[PDB]
């Protein structure tokens, strides 16, 4: 990819959403996650978001350069700690898991990996991270306080303070495997309060999961590869387009 | 008060010299004494007033500002030290987020309360990356913070540049109001070079050399508070280099 | 004194019958709409109108203090969720820690910075140990807070026990402003046989049914909110039906 | 001890000021302890301070044991974790660490000890404990930010704080074995701001030190054979 | 020795059947009650009397060790729920660390504060390393803990495989003192397959169909409280042998 | 590359002699210099070298793991300063925990994260206990420690008896890569006298005479980022 991964999202959204497929690089051996990624592109999927989990940084650098020399759709790194920065992507989710109780996890982890990711000239895209219960995986690690689902504008606050502070993108996570995604309430709240790129994932399954999410607001929607992959990449991405 | 955007502003100065910012608590005088330094301080060249400080009364902080927008004309700036640091009659706020800080509510809860006000308001928000230095004044103090080393730059450069990817285009080097020493010119330098924000420096700059070094090191602003026309020769010292 | 301070006028009131309070957030309704609400509680019953909530405006609160005191003769009484919380129109403020917060600023932090504001208004300070019960609203959540476990009624009366040694005169069992269900019975009950102080309870009453349960186990003070005259009417009758 | 500690403590402070010795069980005998303890009776201090740090309670136990039925002065509970409570003595500080960032050591460990202390029926005094800089093992234990020498204001702040949520004893603590004992003015900012009891201790050592002390505002002095005497007598500054 | 380190009974037991332990709270009983109690679990076949799971003074511990220690023959071990916890009547101690607490002073801060002691007495002391597993119960609330969520098993699987590196040659899954359901199986099972400590479960434990089922999904020692005595103990005692 | 646990060869050597560790950042040079380093560094005796104290990309761990592995036969013993400090190269990784961090990431929670991957590679995992002394340097700062004070010995053999009886059998006295002076010999001294643990020290060691006090006073290993007159030192 030569494009800016964020050029390349602002033109997408003068006409649709975008979908990321998210890839766990420890999930599987690079080869098996480039066959995962290529059924996600002909499931009609924009991008490969990397990372998700904490776990040894090895399998990334060969995850993504697997991915770089086999795909033309960007590969975007979706840090779980300081680990998740490698060469071979064309852009990292620079974010701040805004409503952990602990330092490390809001700003103490992006400091330590910043003279990295500035080395390898990496375009950062500034994003707000908000974890929604029940938060999965991340919600726990993170030292959370999940934004319970009934609260919509606690979410709003986050979103707009988000956007104060130079944020331009903004991901409502539900965790990944969450039986119920975000919120349409929530979403469109956010979406209402800030003039960020919004982003959804977590528990996004169907096809009427996926339009429910998208009619609701969200400009991305983030789905994982749990099922028979293209055909689930091609239903979300059907329900997507099936909102105005 | 103040019709332009503060950022814009800022900018228009810097394309020929570096900005000096005075700093007023609103506690530390009645209104009208502080239109009394405000407009001492504009006689002696400062470019716009900071309020705030310290976690103050609101009901204070909007007399203060309500005096202030009345009579003088360069921009008024929230430096707030708490979400009490909102007021209506502000320019601007400086939307910040206190980075070496090991609380959470210092990081970024306070803020997510504030935020709604802010909006509601519609005053301008200045995305800030806050870092205290040592020794830090009652600012790192009550604020939590592991100050920065004098003899680490390097810490200091890894915030600056972390906050610049994170979207926030102004980067506050603390001192902490009081201090005997300002911030290092090393570790200035060190920021300027890594990050392409606006750098400003704040906390032990008295003396006409003191800004001259801290300007000369690579700050775009200066802060100081008062102790009174002992601002020209911050400025006059800011001037030159 | 022409106006008492509102400690001596709760114990005046505690020794014929039991306290309701009636909660406003000056941010969810303008300030006449305050008043109005106000006048209505107070002709159903109502002792005093407490003021504040999480997510507060200082210049929204004083307009609304201010109108409240212009139109009512009962106390105002701040119910601070931050610093912001300080008015200098209210009669008193509940200057309180969350006890089981994990975070040390709401526990005693935000409360050093703002001693010397409260100090130079020279409002009355009601010392109060605040105690969140599951599931905790917005304040538990916004607090950090571990919301004690409706059926860990020891846990309660532990923190109980400890704010009054601690020398705070009043306590707060807080189900959080819209609760499904009001703190328990067997809490409040516990909670009142551990402790001499005025117990304060709310979230999550809305019935005149709600109130006597509560005030029945023990609560000295019962507050509610207003989402729907005529509500706060039943409870202050729920109330008094326990006497 | 038949009265209460701290009415007690205000018919002293009609005509003087106070001394307390402070005695840690785990550094002596309980019989060494009482050696310790007469001493410093004999020496004019007011009553015993027991705890100090973190230490087995049955040390506690047996240290409070002699120690009640051989001297008429209150011995007074100076608890360090929950384990610093026994059914020997007068009375307990009941403190909260105020200045700690932990909020076991600000809140919680005090709400594991309160049932125990309801217990025992022991008198409990509502403190406010801040650490002052150096501050000592209890400013390195208790994870305080201590407060810096040269912020008086600070310490005002949390004992006008600590009067508003109801605690009537204040300590300004240096740390056991400061270098430096209080800053005069910051002992004298916070009796200036507050109506409560100013206990102050921590590198209390010379007379000048409890002379000074005293003289700035302090209505108790905290310290660690006869030295007492120019302790009390230094005392002597009215 | 006259007596058995209990880390070595432990390892004698399990040469041939898993380990049953019974949890007394000294603060819910007199100590002859208690003996009462400890006596009717060893007619049912526990192994050993666990002694603490509250925060409460040292004085009720020790008099109800000391009854314990009278009248039986089976090992007394502290489970201790703060520095109180630690009593110089019992055989040893479970020096603990609740890994999943976010407050350094349950993970760290009060086993420095008490080491000194545990060294001054001769406690032999077990390295263990406590996890606590959703919903947690009275510890897991006191003890600013994020309990594991019952459908994480990884997470407890990561938890105890860091314990084994960092020495903990014990690894306990507590659910909690009176959880509605003890830790489930799946979980017990990963961790058995990740680590070689000794694996101790306990919360919820109530029925020998209860114990079969923790037994049998992989723990080797399993804890169960008094709440209803020498029946319900026999009953888990022969679910485990099943 | 190994063979040989390194806890055992830690241990060969304790029986005749002190151990010496040459600490490499592997951000600071490139692989084929890390290698010069090294290389230099046994020649003047050192019996080990430890790869991190940062603060790091872990693409240059990888490399520069390989590179030391493939060219010398001293043990490779990663110190990590995140999770990012697992390579596979390496024989051994010091898995430890930052007992004096008010923060649990560093306690306990980095190290849950990374345990699967240290298992999935086996490599030998030392159990260590980490206690950051005054000043402390960067790891005491980043790792949002409570640095020891140098007076008070008593809190450090507090702290290594209870990583003892937790299990750990190295204990780590740092006072931070480029402190001014080394860990206080008086605590050096009562922390040995109060634990039978392989006792560490570093930070701040730069003489033949630094590193003659601290094994002087107890230390079983020294650790320095020169290393000749550091191991004639070290005897004594």
């Amino acid at each position: 990819f030569k494009m800016k991964v964020e050029d390349y999202f602002h033109d997408i959204l003068r006409e649709r959403k975008i979908h990321l497929t998210l890839i766990d690089p420890e999930e599987q051996t690079p080869e098996e996650a480039v066959e995962i990624a290529r059924a996600a592109i002909r499931g009609g999927t924009d991008g490969i978001m990397l990372g998700g989990s904490t776990t040894d940084s090895s399998e990334l650098d060969n995850t993504a350069r697997a991915l770089r020399e086999n795909i033309d759709v960007p590969i975007i790194l979706f840090p779980g700690n300081t680990t998740g920065v490698s060469r071979y992507a064309d852009a990292i989710f620079f974010m701040s898991l805004l409503n952990s109780t602990n330092p490390y996890w809001i700003i103490g982890a992006q400091a330590l990996g910043a003279a990295t990711v500035k080395k390898m000239g990496i375009e950062a895209l500034p994003m707000g991270y908000l974890v929604v219960e029940p938060g999965g995986t991340v919600g726990w690690v993170g030292d959370t306080k999940p934004v319970p689902r009934n609260k919509p504008d606690i979410a709003a606050a986050y979103a707009m303070e988000a956007e104060f502070l130079g944020m331009r993108l903004f991901y409502l996570e539900a965790g990944s495997g969450a039986p119920e995604h975000v919120p349409e309430e929530m979403i469109a709240l956010v979406k209402r309060c800030t003039d960020q790129i919004l982003i959804v994932g977590g528990g996004i399954r169907s096809g009427e999961d996926a339009a429910r999410v998208a009619g609701a607001g969200a400009d991305v929607v983030v789905t994982g590869t749990v099922v028979n992959v293209e055909d689930k990449i091609r239903e979300i991405v059907e329900g997507m387009g099936s909102v105005l």
